[PDB]
C-alpha cells in the first residue's frame, strides 16, 4: 500500500513556515526565510522568552542497533504528530544529516514513510548552509595553523603534534592520511595530517553545545590544535582565530524551522557524531523549542547506552534541562537478532529468541531509570510480527515496569502514534521525572569512565593501554580532568565487541586511546578504532543518481 | 566616510519588489532573507523569444598597483542609466570567500557605487561556491574511490589532472600526497588543492546554458588518463548526475541591488586567466530579457577579460555586444608611462602621454571585434585639469568618445556624462560583432591570431611540452576548441615588467592544459597561482563579531 | 649517508643551527639504478621519528664525496674539503656546512683506506691504478 519514502515527500502539502512561526508566537523580524518552506529563527526569541517556563521534554532513544534496523526518527516524528492530533502544542527537534551518505549508500527521509520532516531533498543536501559554515570555520583554523608555521612559527609549535585535522562533508577515504605542505620553502611546512567528515568536526559539536554566538566563539578560543616543542598546548585563541570562525557561523547559529508531513513545526539544527561526540541536535534549537511549545520531542544517536547517556550526562548538564520522559524504540526483529537469530531467519516466529534478546531492552530501560526518568517503550510494528510475539513483548515490558505501546506511524502517520502518545501523556501526568546526571564532574576521568562502563554498559571493569594512561595523566595535568566523558565505542553491543549482541555479561571495556575536545568541553576515550571518515562502497549511489530537464531526480532516495 | 560604512547606511528595497518590478512572478523567486533571492530559469524559457535589450561590456586598461576600479564604474554606470528612466540591470561576479580572511573583503564596486548587502556577498552569499566546491570534490572522491575498487578503467593515478578545491587561501594544500595508510585506505598519489573559484566546475557553471547543459559538460570533464594514454572522463565515472544534483540551486542567478536600489545579478565568478573571467551566461541572458540595458564586466584588462568575453562567452551564447566601456585612471596610465606608485600625485604630462599607448591599443583591439568603444576616466582627487584634459584629447585623436566619471563620489549622478555618451553611441553607433577567430583553425593558429592582433606580439614560441601536449590534444579531436590564454595581466606581453605598449616582442607558451568540460584550451605563458596564501599579518586575526553582531576587522 | 643522517639527527635534536629543512641540498646516495628513490619524503611517523622533509637519492658515483676523493691530495685534504661541504641553509639564508655539524672527522675515518689507490694490471701484466670514478657532467 505505502508509497515509497521520496514519493511521500513530493506529495506532502507543506504550509509556509512563516505561518507556523507566527503560530508559535515568533515575529516576522525574527524570521529569515530560505524559500518559503524553511526559515532560520533568531536567538532573540529565546532571549525575550528566557523567563517563561519550559515545555515538557521527551527524549526519544532506541535499543542497541542491528542489521535488522529499528527506526528511531520515524518514531520521533510520528510521536510528535500524534501529540499534535491530540491538540497538544508541540515541536520536534532533530539533527541535520551529513551530505556525504546521500552519494554512497543512503540517503533517506528525516524519519520514514508517513512520519517525515520536510522538504526532504533540501535537508539531505545543503539545507540552509549550516554544514558549509562548519566546514569553512574548521578549515580556516587549519589554514591559520598552517600559515602560522609558514611565517616563522612564533608560538613555536611542533608540527608533528598537531591534532586539528581538516574536514570535508563527503565519504572520501583517500583523505584519511595525507601529507601536506610539500613543494619547498615557498609552500608550507611538510607535515602529516588528514581529513575527517564535517559532521564529525569538533566545530560541529561546539555549535551543538553553545548557548549563543558569543559562547560559541569563547569555546572556539579554547580549541586545542597542537603543542609546542616544550609540551605546552597551543589553542585557536592563541592564534586569534575565534572572531573569524565566529563570523563564518553568524547565520549557522540560528536553528532551522521546518515541518512534518502533517505540518507539525520542527527544528533541524546541528548534527554531530554520537561516538566521538554526543549525537544530539543543538541546545539552541531544543531550548528555543521549550519556550514555543508545551511539549518537545527530541532524539539522540545510536542506542540508549550512548546517545541517551550523552544526552543526559552532557546536553542537559550544560543547558540545565530535566527530561520528563524518555521513549525507548524497539523492534521485535532486532530483539530476536539480540536473541541470537540470524538476519535471514528473522520473519520466522521464535518466542525463545525474543525473550532472550529482550534482555537488551530490559537493560536499557533500567539504565533510563538510573537517571530518574520514566520510560515508555515504542514497538515498531512490522508486517511479519506475529501476535504471540507482540503479546509476549508487552508482558515483558510490563514485567519490567515500563509502559509500552505498539506504534504504526510509518504506515499511518500520526494516527499510528496515538496509543503511544497517550502512554506518554499518561506518564507525564502521573510519574514526573527526577532527573540526575549519572556522575559528578569532580571525579577522575578513570572514575567517570568506570561509572558509565559499569552502570550503563554492565561492564565488569575497564582496561587502559599505556598510551591511554599517558594521555590521561597529561590531560589531568593540564586541568582538563574535571570535564565530562564521551565514550567512543561500537554502537552494536553494550561492550566494545560488536559481535556481542543482547546483554553481555562477564566482560570488560578496553580504552586504547584518549583524545580531547577542549572546545566542546569534553574528553573522548576511544575503545575500538573510530571511523571519522567513512568511504564509498564499490557500487556507490552516485553512479545511479541523475536529474533530467524537468528536475526529476532518479537514483537518490 | 568609508565603503563598509556606506554599505550599512543603504536603504535596501526588498528584493521581491524588484523582481515583480522587472516582470518576474512570485513563483520564480526563492528568497534568501528579504534582500537576496534566486531567480528561476523559467523566466528565460518563457521570455525565450522576447527581444534582448542592449549589452554593454565594461572592461579596463592593463591592471596596475594604481588600481583602476572597474567594477565601481560598472555599478555607477548602471545607477546613471537608471536615473535616465532606462530599464537596466548590472551583472557581476561572486567573490571568493577566502580573500576576506587574507587581505581583502571589499565592496562589490566601491564608494557610492556598490551592490549590496556587501557582507553576505563576500561570505556564503547563497552558497553557489559551496555547491561548486562539493560538486568538484565529490568527483575527486569518486576518482580516488574508483582506484580503491580495483581501478576497472585502468587509470594511471599519476596522470590524474583532477585536483581538489577549497575556497580559502591555503598554500599548505598546493602540493600534497593522499591515499596513505595501507590497502584499506586508498591509493597513494600526489595531488593538491586549488581555490574553488579556479575550478573547471566554476567555469562550467558560468558557461552552461541550463542545468542539463551543465550536466552534459560535466560528463565531458577529463580527470586523467589510462596506462595506454586513453582519456577518462567524469562521464566514464558516471558522476555528472550527482554533480548536476549538487548544483540544482546554484544554477539559478541571484538578484540583489545597488545602493540606489538598481536591481543587480551576482552569479558565478571564475579565474580570468586559466578561465575567461565573466559572470554566468545564465544571469546575463536572463538579464537581457528583463531590461533594455544590461551592463556587465570581465576580469583583468581588456586583452584578457574582454577578449575572452567576446571569443568565449558571446560565441557560446550567441551574443552581440552593442558597446563597450574601457575604464582607465590618469595614474594607471602614468605607471604605464614609467612613474612609480609613490610619485603619482605629482603631475606628469609626458608620462601620461607615453603611457596612453596602452589604452590606445585596447581601443584599437575593441574595434577589431566590431564594437564601439567608450572610455571612462575614473576621476581621482590628485588629478590635475591639464592631465585630465590631455587625456580627453588623446582619446579624441584616437577616435573614441570619452567621459569623466565621479561615481565613487557622486553616485549615479557622477555617471550621467558617460551614460549619455553610451546611449548616444547606442542610438547611432551600431556594433558589428565578430569573434576574433574561427574554431576551425588549428590551436597554434588561434594562439597566433590572439598573440598578434591583440597582444601586439611579433610571434609565439612553444616548449617541447607545449608542442607534445598540443600534438596529443589535437590528436584526441579537441583541436576545434576556443583558446583561453593564461598570462600575466600586468602586461600585454608575458613579462610583468613590460608596461606601456611593448613592441617587437614574443609570447612563449610553456605549457598547455585542457578544459573539455568548459570546452576550451588553456595555453600557459607564466606559472599560474591557482591557490594563493594568507599573508604574515592576516585579517582573520583582527576579525571579530561581538554580542550585537557588530563586525570589526573585516573590511 | 652518515652526513645525511647527521643533518637529519640535527633537526631531531632541536635544530640549534636553525636550518630550514626545505633548503637541504645534501641528498642520499646508493650505488644501484633505482629511480623510485629519486624523490621521496623522509622523517614520517611522528615526533619520535624525524622531521618530515622532501629529499631523494643519487647514485653513489655521482656523490660530491666521490668528487672530493678524486680531487683530494691526501686524507687531511679530503677532511678539510668535507668540512666545506654545504648541506642546506638557515631560515635567515646563511649556509650551513658539514664542518658546522662536525662531521668531517667521521667521514674522514670512513675513507681512511679509500684514500689509497688500487694497483691492478692489464691482460699483458702492465701495472694500472683504478681509483675513484665520478660523473663527468655534474663532475669532472
Ligand atoms: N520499514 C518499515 N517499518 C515499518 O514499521 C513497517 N510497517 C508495516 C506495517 N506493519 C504492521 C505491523 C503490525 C501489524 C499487526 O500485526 N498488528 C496487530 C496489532 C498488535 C497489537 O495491537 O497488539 C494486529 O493484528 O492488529 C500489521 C502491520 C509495513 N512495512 C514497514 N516497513
Amino acid at each position: 500500500k505505502v508509497p515509497s519514502d521520496i514519493e511521500i515527500a513530493q506529495a506532502a502539502k507543506m504550509k509556509p513556515v512563516m505561518e507556523l512561526a507566527r503560530g508559535l508566537g515568533i515575529q516576522e523580524d525574527e524570521v529569515e526565510l530560505y524559500g518559503k518552506y524553511k526559515a532560520k529563527i533568531s536567538l532573540d526569541v529565546y532571549r525575550r522568552l528566557k523567563d517563561k517556563p519550559d515545555g515538557k521534554l521527551i527524549l526519544v532513544t532506541a535499543i542497541t542497533p542491528t542489521p535488522a534496523g529499528e527506526g528511531k526518527t520515524t518514531t520521533s516524528v510520528g510521536l510528535t504528530d500524534a501529540l499534535a492530533r491530540l491538540g497538544k502544542r508541540v515541536m520536534v527537534c532533530l539533527r541535520e544529516p551529513s551530505l556525504g551518505p546521500s552519494f554512497g549508500i543512503k540517503g533517506g527521509a528525516a524519519g520514514g514513510g508517513y512520519a517525515q520532516v520536510v522538504p526532504m531533498e533540501d535537508i539531505n543536501l545543503h539545507f540552509t548552509g549550516d554544514i558549509h559554515a562548519v566546514t569553512y570555520a574548521h578549515n580556516l583554523l587549519a589554514a591559520m595553523v598552517d600559515n602560522h608555521l609558514q611565517q616563522g612559527n612564533v608560538l613555536n609549535i611542533d608540527p608533528r603534534t598537531i591534532t586539528w585535522r581538516r574536514v570535508i562533508d563527503l565519504n572520501d577515504r583517500a583523505l584519511r592520511n595525507i601529507v601536506i605542505g610539500l613543494g619547498g620553502k615557498a609552500n608550507g611546512v611538510p607535515r602529516e595530517t588528514g581529513f575527517d567528515i564535517s559532521v564529525a568536526s569538533e566545530v560541529m559539536a561546539c555549535l551543538c553545545l553553545a548557548s549563543d554566538l558569543m559562547d560559541l566563539k569563547e569555546r572556539f578560543s579554547r580549541i586545542v590544535v597542537g603543542y609546542t616543542y616544550d609540551g605546552k598546548p597551543v589553542t585557536a585563541g592563541d592564534l586569534e582565530a575565534q572572531g573569524s570562525m565566529a563570523l563564518l557561523m553568524k547565520d549557522a547559529i540560528k536553528p532551522n524551522l521546518v515541518q512534518t508531513l502533517e505540518n507539525t513545526p520542527a527544528f533541524i539544527h546541528g548534527g554531530p557524531f554520537a561516538n566521538i561526540a554526543h549525537g544530539c541536535n543543538s541546545i539552541i534549537a531544543t531550548k528555543t523549542a521549550l519556550k514555543l511549545a508545551d511539549y518537545v520531542v527530541t532524539e539522540a544517536g545510536f542506542g540508549a547506552d550512548l546517545g541517551a547517556e550523552k544526552f543526559y550526562d552532557v546536553k542537559c548538564r550544560y543547558a540545565g534541562f530535566k527530561p520528563d520522559a524518555t521513549v525507548i524504540v524497539a523492534t521485535v526483529r532486532a530483539l530476536k537478532m539480540h536473541g541470537g537469530v540470524p538476519k535471514s531467519d528473522l520473519a520466522t516466529e521464535n518466542l525463545e529468541a525474543l525473550r532472550e534478546g529482550f534482555a537488551n531492552l530490559e537493560k536499557h530501560i533500567e539504565n533510563i531509570g538510573k537517571f530518574g526518568v520514566p520510560a515508555v517503550v515504542a514497538i515498531n510494528a512490522f508486517p511479519t510480527d506475529t501476535e504471540a510475539e507482540l503479546n509476549l513483548l508487552y508482558e515483558l515490558c510490563a514485567k519490567a515496569g515500563a509502559e509500552v505501546a505498539l506504534s504504526e506511524v510509518w504506515a499511518k502517520g500520526g494516527e499510528g502514534g496515538l496509543e503511544l502518545a497517550r502512554k506518554v501523556l499518561q506518564t507525564l501526568e502521573s510519574r514526573p521525572s527526577n532527573f540526575h546526571v549519572l556522575y559528578n564532574l569532580d571525579l577522575s576521568i578513570k572514575d567517570k569512565i568506570a561509572k558509565i562502563a559499569t552502570e550503563i554498559y554492565g561492564a565488569d571493569g575497564v582496561n587502559y593501554t599505556a598510551e591511554a594512561d599517558k594521555a590521561i595523566q597529561r590531560y589531568e595535568s593540564l586541568g582538563y580532568g574535571n570535564l565530562p566523558v564521551v565514550m567512543a565505542k561500537t554502537q552494536y553491543s553494550f561492550s566494545d565487541d560488536m559481535t556481542k549482541l543482547g546483554r553481555p555479561r562477564n566482560f570488560t571495556i578496553t580504552v586504547r586511546e584518549v583524545r580531547l575536545s577542549a572546545g566542546a568541553g569534553f574528553i573522548v576515550p576511544i575503545t575500538g578504532a573510530i571511523m571519522t571518515m567513512p568511504g564509498l562502497p564499490k557500487r556507490p549511489a552516485a553512479c545511479n543518481i541523475d536529474i533530467d530537464a524537468d528536475g526529476v531526480i532518479t537514483g537518490l532516495f
